[PDB]
DNA sequence: AGGGCGCCTATAAAAGGGGGTGGGGGCGCGTTCGTCCTCAGTCGCGATCGAACACTCGAGCCGAGCAGACGTGCCTACGG
């Protein structure tokens, strides 16, 4: 977070251009918002923890539905 | 209308002031730069609150022991 705020708006603008951030966020260029967006993009937690639980539950549930209903002869 | 005369051209020199023109210097103004102030954001430190663990007390459950009661076997006493 330190060096991202050391980026001195202009180089952070060029970095947001490099990552592929849309031109609206580059255009507004409030520097705190820019550095929060570039920290988020360089990251790209409790809503992900429960979503990964739901994803793991859904995968095996769908897999169990497919195997035990299949009429494939093994 | 035309000859003679006045004036222009050229040459030297001075004297002094006045006027004209070009260049430089001085003055004043505006612009630019630097510094300071203010706001926002971030990090560090201290205090307070919540959670987790440990200790203590009590209650319940299980096991063991003893006592009571009846069967059965043996011995004695009583009755025929």
């Amino acid at each position: 977070d330190a060096d991202l705020r050391r980026l001195s708006l202009k180089n952070a603008k060029q970095l947001l251009r490099k990552f592929g951030v849309p031109e609206e966020e580059i255009k507004k260029l409030s520097r705190w918002e820019v550095i929060d967006v570039v920290r988020t993009m360089s990251t790209e937690s409790v809503a992900e923890h429960q979503e990964r639980y739901k994803e793991e539950c859904q995968r095996i549930f769908d897999l169990q539905n497919k195997v035990l209903s299949s009429t494939e002869v093994l």
